[PDB]
């Protein structure tokens, strides 16, 4: 006996399966004993390989011929036949597994490979619904996996589901700083188009980072800005009497080209107006001046007359998410650039002569 | 022989398969005898393991190489070959299995793992249709599984299907209190969007809790408020001459932002008006005053003139579910906040100057 484990319900072995290391057959399980809560598993490894496991080592289990589904092949496990008859145990060293040994009396045999990889800083999410969540669901920043949900707990006192998740130790300092948005992504299949389709089989959580004090207590949003191409530029606040078709992700347009998005929407400190937070790119940051009229270009507008009318349809994406356009009035000196937090207000209608302005905005 | 069972139709074993405990091979089946109603099964367990089963112990059966469908793998049962040739029997201790031994002469071998887990308080549902129901169908609160349907019975006297279900013993006091809404969830695939897609393969029952006396006799609704984010705030009643596009789940809007939903719709005590129950959040509870005009903002409204008309489209979700908006008229003292049950009435049209009001509503 070299290392002893604990495991709740694993179909791995009574005795005699092989220990895997980097998917390679080194070692053997010599004794399990069942218990009403959790097993106690004794492993043998060879003495030249006793250096190959250290304190930073997590063990995980798999059982049966695991026929992968992916793409080309239904790849059968060319395995030790011990895996076919009983099922094997694998392990690997990693970076931050020292904290997993500080907890518990000894190591724990995880039921899956990803459940062993769930190391790092441990945050808590507060969702109103766990219908979109799952254990082992990845948390992805820019499509790259940075975290993982490890449990889901229902609370009946506070009507909410607390999901505890981990962030991998490279990302626990960068994220978990407050102002960090978490959101599940769902497949969007409409008449307008299909947006996400991998999330049929494998949903995940998108994350947008924030700046502030290390909170490590978050709640799960409804929508989150997906691309971080607008994360660097200025974040002006735009005031409106009503929300309308505005939502998170609604584009901001300069002459029909998308220069920013709507970050979030909230009411005022005294509830008389809806103030809309939006970020502009670094490239198009110089377009926003101290005099820049903003207006709601949302949906379709068509005209009519007494002697005759002529209408326009322009296949707008503002019929999908009604975008805010802007322009700068002409002035022979230019007004200064907008600061980081600058409060504009919407024009109730489109200005008449903005197509005729042609304000020279350099650089 | 240690423990004797009864089982209706199970392909487990004639003699010699293994007894599983926490998915581990401990024990053996020594004698079955078939009978016209139900088997009688004799089990042997080792004496050091005779402490590992108690009165709170349920037994269940499975037969064959059960190739799971889920995600990554078609995982084959790395099993005792006794399971491959015949099929095995598993068991586990749990909390509330003492009542299952008080019923019947002895224990019963369930045909599945979930059918053994169906312990707790036993409620009864009255559905008009069992086309959406099934035995073993989960009952979920906030996406977390709290119960299970265990039978479906058709009654020809009262034209209804009585489904008897169980609630797990943590939740039988919290739920089953009257004013509790049960509803099946169906996949909604439209031109407007796809709403539920996991319910293609695995439908469930959503539940909204209530407050009152412990009824334990319920009926299955058509729609139920999914998220409990509006469960805490005040529940005002709003009176209308007609229903219209209003339904359960229809949003309540303040300046275009969603502050509540419509809970339920019913007629008056004398049938001259439709009164609409709606709940507002705790955050936006201070927005509702004793003078707050409500109006139906449902569908699309566009204008026209003699000399010319100009129209508006705003990609409303009120074309999906026509939402009720509100606003507070300006007054230099504020009116008091609305109580828990406060009866308003709809304005037949939108007020003219509500965009120009700008009533200062603090906190």
């Amino acid at each position: 006996t070299t290392v002893s484990l604990s495991a709740e319900t694993l179909p791995d072995v009574q005795a005699g399966s092989v220990v895997l290391y980097r998917k390679f057959e080194v070692g053997e399980v010599i004794t399990v004993r069942p218990r009403a809560n959790a097993f106690d598993i004794d492993l043998h490894i060879k003495p030249e390989y006793r250096n190959l496991l250290t304190s930073n080592s997590v063990f995980w289990a798999e059982g049966g011929a695991k026929v992968q589904l992916n793409g080309s092949g239904l790849t059968v496990q060319a395995s030790p036949l011990s895996r076919a008859l009983k099922g094997a145990i694998s392990f690997d060293n990693l970076s931050g597994a020292s904290a997993s040994q500080r907890k518990g009396d000894k190591r724990i045999l995880y039921a899956s490979e990803t459940a062993a990889r769930a190391v790092g800083g441990q945050i808590t999410l507060h969702a109103f619904d766990a219908g979109k969540l799952a254990v082992g669901m990845p948390i992805r920043y820019l499509g790259i996996d940075i975290g993982q949900i490890q449990t889901l707990d229902l609370i009946t006192a506070r009507n909410e589901v607390q999901a505890k998740a981990v962030l991998y130790p490279e990302y626990v300092q960068t994220f978990a700083r407050g102002g960090t948005r978490f959101s599940v992504v769902t497949p969007q299949i409409s008449a307008a188009g299909v947006e996400h389709l991998d999330t049929i089989l494998q949903p995940y959580i998108n994350v947008e980072p924030g700046r502030g004090n290390p909170r490590r207590d978050f709640e799960l949003q409804e929508a989150t800005i997906t691309d971080s191409r607008y994360l660097d530029g200025l974040s002006i606040i735009v005031e409106a009497p009503e929300a309308g078709s505005l939502g998170i992700g609604t584009p901001v347009l300069f002459r029909g080209l998308e220069v920013g998005t709507v970050t979030g929407m909230t009411l005022g400190t005294l509830s008389d107006r809806v103030m809309i937070a939006m970020r502009i790119s670094k490239r198009y940051q110089h377009l926003v001046r101290n005099n820049s009229v903003f207006w709601l270009a949302s949906g379709y507008s068509l005209d009519f007359g007494l002697t005759g009318g002529v209408v326009k349809t322009g296949t707008f994406n503002q019929f999908i998410r009604g975008g805010i356009a802007f322009a700068t009035p002409p002035g022979t000196p230019l007004a200064p650039k907008a600061q980081e937090g600058k409060h504009f207000l919407l024009q109730e209608s489109e200005p008449k002569e903005w197509r005729e302005w042609g304000t020279a905005l350099p650089k």
